[PDB]
DNA sequence: CCGACGACAGATAATTTGTCACTGTACAGTAGAATATAGATGCGCATCTATATAGATGCAAATTGAGTGGCCTTATTAAATGACTTCTCAACCAGTCA
């Protein structure tokens, strides 16, 4: 991708700076393709036979029930001890 | 007859491509950021300037009131009016008469 950086200072290509062109947005929209149509479906390599997310889905002890947007909630932070 | 070179055919490792097994290495919070400088721009405060004088003064007409200087027939009479001055202002005895 445009405005790559390097693992490290020693190896940052010199035109990083100049050369950026993706928003948050467009790395996002390339980023959760290729989790979802490459990394997922790529095989797990402890394996050989399986892809990853085929191994996840016929790894399932059960099909787990959906929570509900609502009960995610518990996210919420807690104040514990303010008095009325 | 003997030796050298070309045509055609045949066999072959070098080259390239593909497949397969073993492996060094990055994933591990992290370079946008700190620190000088020049150069232009803007707001504030001081430091002059040039204009604008009205009040005071000097002077020169313009009367203005107040002076001063120069020029002029006279003698008798009479009347009138108004004045001044002077003078004067006794009292009983002696001689007639109806």
């Amino acid at each position: 991708l445009p405005g790559y950086t390097g693992s490290n200072v020693q190896e940052r290509p010199e035109d990083a700076e100049k050369d950026a062109r993706l928003t948050l947005r467009e790395l996002e929209q390339l980023l959760v393709r290729y989790i979802v149509d490459r990394y997922n479906q790529s095989i797990d390599a402890r394996m050989g036979d399986q892809t990853r997310f085929e191994r996840w889905e016929a790894g399932l002890p059960t099909v787990p029930v959906p929570i509900p947007e609502r009960d995610l909630d518990i996210c919420l932070m807690k104040q514990s001890r303010r008095t009325v």
